[PDB]
């Protein structure tokens, strides 16, 4: 049995008291207070709609992944990743999502580069067909206490993604990456596509999320386990307060 598989047993465990304290323990988020205020007085320009523009930035300020003329963004939701590509130098964002009951629906925005965006709803991405593009992002995987379930929307997810390969930049997020079939395909993805994973830090510790992308190299197996051990020490002290970082400021304009 996996560290993971111990980790899921542990967090699976928690009271809600014991989880919400363990969640932030020692990770690092952005301050969301005046993005939210701005949002909900329906403010349009500087404003990040998600965590998510600063998740996907940590990643890119990496050079992890180098967002480059068309970007298809899968499972955009309300469009953080979206609107932080629209503003960056190298020309179209498409975002497509599920939305409706249970699901974000995209937020309509005119932060920099808002001109360049379309946002979609109504779309599951398991029944589109794979499109030319240079840039591929994916931040689909729901969490579920059941690692078997966890396990089966990681392979679906990787599965679906693969036919949008196509030597293009990208960043898809891998649910659990820890269960052997998983591991299994990210192998053979990464034999053939290349890229890395890799464990973001503005990550919450009741996810075992990692994100596999392009501009990268390395040991799958060794960085899943490093954080499999990171998140099962997190259990082990006490809460720390998260490392609070400010939030991606997106302007405003077109392009
Ligand atoms: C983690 S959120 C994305 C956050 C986004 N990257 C941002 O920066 O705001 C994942 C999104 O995927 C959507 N989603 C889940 N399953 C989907 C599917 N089958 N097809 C399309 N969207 C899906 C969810 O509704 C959710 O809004
Ligand atoms: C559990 C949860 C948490 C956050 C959200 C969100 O969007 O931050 C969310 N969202 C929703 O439920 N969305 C939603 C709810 C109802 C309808 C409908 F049917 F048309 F009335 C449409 C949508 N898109 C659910």
């Amino acid at each position: 049995e996996t560290l993971g598989e111990k980790w899921k047993k542990k967090l699976n465990q928690l009271s809600r008291k014991e989880f919400d304290l363990y969640k932030k323990s020692g990770i690092t988020e952005v301050d969301r207070t005046e993005a939210k205020e701005g949002l909900k007085r329906g403010e349009t320009t500087h404003h990040a709609v998600s965590r998510g523009s600063a998740k996907l930035q940590w990643f890119v300020e990496r050079n992890m992944v180098i967002p480059e003329g068309r970007v298809i963004d899968l499972g955009c939701g309300r469009g953080g990743w979206s609107y932080y590509c629209a503003g960056l130098k190298k020309t179209e964002v498409r975002g497509y999502t599920k939305g409706g009951p249970g699901h974000e629906e995209p937020v309509p925005m005119s932060t920099y580069g808002w001109n360049i965006v379309k946002l979609m709803s109504g779309k599951d991405v398991f029944y589109l067909p794979p499109e030319k593009c240079d840039t591929l992002l994916c931040d689909i995987g729901e969490s579920s206490p059941s690692p078997t379930v966890e396990e089966s929307r990681t392979i679906r997810v990787l599965k679906m993604v693969e036919p949008w390969l196509k030597n293009n930049q990208f960043c898809i997020k891998v649910l659990n990456p820890y269960m052997p079939t998983v591991i299994e395909h990210l192998e053979r993805l990464q034999r053939k596509h290349g890229g890395m994973l890799v464990r973001n830090p503005l990550s919450r510790n009741s996810t075992h999320e990692m994100y596999w992308i392009s501009n990268g190299t390395g040991n799958i197996v060794s960085s899943v386990n490093m954080v499999s051990r990171l998140l099962l020490n997190r259990f082990t002290m006490t809460h720390r307060r998260p490392t609070i970082e400010k939030d991606v400021d997106l302007g405003a304009g077109t392009r």
